[PDB]
């Protein structure tokens, strides 16, 4: 019956923001008790999903160093399984899995433009998660191929949804995010409102949850194709104004998915992912 002391500790973090207002951790570097939620978990006997889409050039350019760096960080001590969906898989790399890492590989169609590849997951995540990962996993993470794993990704990231702080922006007024602006889309965020600006490329939560996130920005993604308009950042937008109703139970610091060509400020103190460079 874990409290939120039993393993979180705010104050060690004193020049971010480690809490919400509605009361969701921000996890950052030096606030989290890994060990306390090592044993916690595996004792529930929980799995973790982690679903990754390679199509056309990215197989050969991101695919590799994505599973290679997730089998050796991504929730270590824990059953792991990776999803992964392709549109070639005899160009699909083949690489050693270690302790409690397995996978399986779906065939996709590849879509036209690239804007839809990454739209589409939306559509396709919710399918799997109908199909069997419902079945599968406690917890899920979707993510973005073009990342890597630069050191321990762990239970200290899990819970009903969870959200990542674009790395951009954490620092920044919401008034001057990258919303979605004109309100013709279903992605559209007023200015005055907002709490942060999240990442496209990584987020989580339960099976029923994520199968919510999609599937809402999906119905967005469909409806402003009906209206002859593309939000600004795409699946990205939709996600934003999704997490913007449906508060995340969990948010994660910068140091959990990092850009390098930012530099590196006194905040980010140990970098857990990646853009892949
Ligand atoms: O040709 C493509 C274009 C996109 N993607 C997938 O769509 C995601 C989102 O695209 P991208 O990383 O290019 O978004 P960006 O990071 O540039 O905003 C990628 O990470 C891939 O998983 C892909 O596999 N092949
Ligand atoms: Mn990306």
């Amino acid at each position: 019956k874990l409290k939120l002391s039993d393993w979180f500790n705010p104050f060690k973090r004193p020049e971010v923001v480690t809490m919400t207002k509605w009361k969701a951790p921000v996890v950052w570097e030096g606030t989290y008790n890994r060990a306390v939620l090592d044993n916690y978990y595996a004792k529930q006997k929980i799995t973790v999903g982690l679903t990754v889409f390679a199509v056309g050039r990215y197989i050969e350019h991101y695919l590799e160093e994505f599973l290679t760096s997730a089998n050796k960080h991504f929730m270590v001590g824990h059953p792991v399984i990776f999803y992964i969906m392709v549109d070639d898989v005899s160009r699909m790399p083949l690489i050693e899995l270690g302790p409690l890492r397995s996978f399986k590989v779906f065939k996709i169609k590849p879509e036209k433009r690239w804007q839809d590849i990454s739209m589409m997951r939306m559509k396709t995540i919710g399918e799997h998660i109908v199909a069997h990962i419902q079945h599968e996993v406690d917890f899920l993470f979707c993510m973005d191929v073009d990342q890597v794993f630069q050191d321990k990704f762990g239970v200290e990231t899990l819970g009903e949804s969870v959200a990542q702080l674009q790395a951009w922006w954490y620092k920044a007024d919401p008034n001057d995010f990258t919303y979605e602006r004109r309100k013709e889309s279903a992605a559209y965020i007023p200015f005055g409102e907002g709490d942060f600006y999240y990442a496209g490329g990584l987020f989580g939560g339960t099976p029923t949850q994520v199968l919510n996130i999609t599937q809402e920005c999906f119905k967005g993604i469909l409806k402003d194709k009906k209206n002859d308009i593309e939000a600004q950042w795409h699946d990205e937008s939709h996600l934003n104004k999704y997490f913007l109703l449906n508060k995340p139970t969990k948010i994660l610091s910068p140091e959990y998915c990092w850009d390098y060509h930012i530099g590196l400020p006194a905040d980010i103190k140990l970098v857990k992912m990646s853009w892949q460079t």
